[PDB]
């Protein structure tokens, strides 16, 4: 069976009073696992997990040229501390810094976008709404397994983009590491069209085996976004895939 | 900014274990370099595992290695250390310091190979007398903590003569340690073919807007003391407010 349903995820979700999606797929059984079949197919707006693919396409097209040039901040002082600074990939990524983001999607442009997206079968293809903004209020949509499907070709550099593009990416996704795996992520917030979600999507490195994951939950308030990689955990932990 | 400073304080996280070594950091920003024992910096040992960092760059540059997921098969002895006794890739083989692999590499680099490169690696006293498969355990290659450090930063800036790819992949399999404050890549060794019997730590911690380098050895009697190797080291770099 394709996709299998595990109910007693649940038990996660309402341990901390909310609701919403985990997505496993496990790469060497070809085999995927879900507390919910219904909402992993729901497309959201992919907010700020969209960052994995316009770094991908920023990169290959030159606005990115390496991990190590400089983005000058602006200027303009916004609410996330951490945005009012130089950025390089790394710490855009890490600090979700929209603004570096909104400047390469300019950069980028509209067609180049369009026909990247349509290359990487990336969820509905569909830029509609601002060149700058599109991921957060505008047409496109994306479900929890439309993320596995984008990440699992990333994950095997099998992207029409450059193996160093892919490559690149990939540093810049680096999460966590230890001596018992590896996470590559990119945590997501829509909050500007309902419903208010979290994302978290990207994979668990083993020994021996890939399981990637996409995770998505109402959020209301930001107070919860941190249950975005503690609920994801608490699977990992239930499935034997982290101790 | 004298280039190279010692710290002696350092030498309370050595006596704390009741155990002897160096600790040298290098600051990227700031082309500064701390260690709590200036000739302990600068003598040279068997690099040990630590050698898989240059080995793995060769074996890729030389299509040795077609990249981190080809499988080197067990050749079927049991060793000491049980995770070495099954397939691994690069990724594997690092982690766990799997030494029949890289022997097999080695091999097939062969010794021309080998010597032209640890040259144009500038790699300690670049010397691979003895086996072609066992030199950097108990041949005739030596590298102080300050030359691992030459090295490194020549690896973290894709300066090796190797492809930028080559470098990349194995960064990518240094990775040993990362959370919301720091990434560790980095490289375990353990000599005791000759005296004396020491561990290595060699790698960097990468910061949002800093790079320290890092090599440290230490006198290892026994094998008891091998996680002393991080222990230290992460004293020193907390002391040094590098990480919380």
């Amino acid at each position: 069976k394709e996709w299998q349903e595990n109910k007693s995820w649940n038990a996660h979700f309402t341990e901390h009073k909310s609701q919403g999606v985990v997505v496993l797929w496990n790469e060497n059984k070809q085999q995927g696992f879900t507390n919910n079949l219904k909402r992993a197919n729901q497309a959201f707006l992919p907010a700020s997990t969209f960052k994995i693919p316009n770094s991908l396409i920023a990169l290959d097209l030159g606005v990115v040229k390496d991990e190590h040039q400089v983005f000058k901040w602006d200027g303009q002082t916004r609410d996330i501390a951490t945005w009012n600074r130089d950025h390089n990939l790394i710490t855009a990524m890490k600090y979700s810094v929209v603004p570096v983001y909104q400047e390469f999607a300019r950069q980028i442009g509209e067609a180049r976008m369009s026909k990247m997206l349509h290359a990487f079968d990336y969820g509905n293809e569909d830029i509609s709404g601002n060149v700058d903004s599109f991921w957060l209020d505008g047409g496109i949509r994306i479900s929890a397994t439309e993320q596995i499907s984008f990440l699992r070709k990333l994950y095997h550099n099998k992207l029409h983009v450059s193996e160093r593009s892919q490559r690149i990416v990939k540093q810049a996704m680096l999460t966590e590491a230890n001596g018992d795996y590896i996470i590559r992520a990119k945590t997501g917030y829509s909050t500007r069209i309902e419903p208010k979600i979290g994302w978290w999507v990207g994979w668990v490195e083993l020994d021996d085996n890939v399981w990637f994951f996409a995770m998505n939950m109402d959020m209301p308030t930001s107070d919860g976004l941190g249950l975005r990689q503690a609920i994801t955990k608490e699977v990992l932990k239930q499935e034997k895939i982290i101790p």
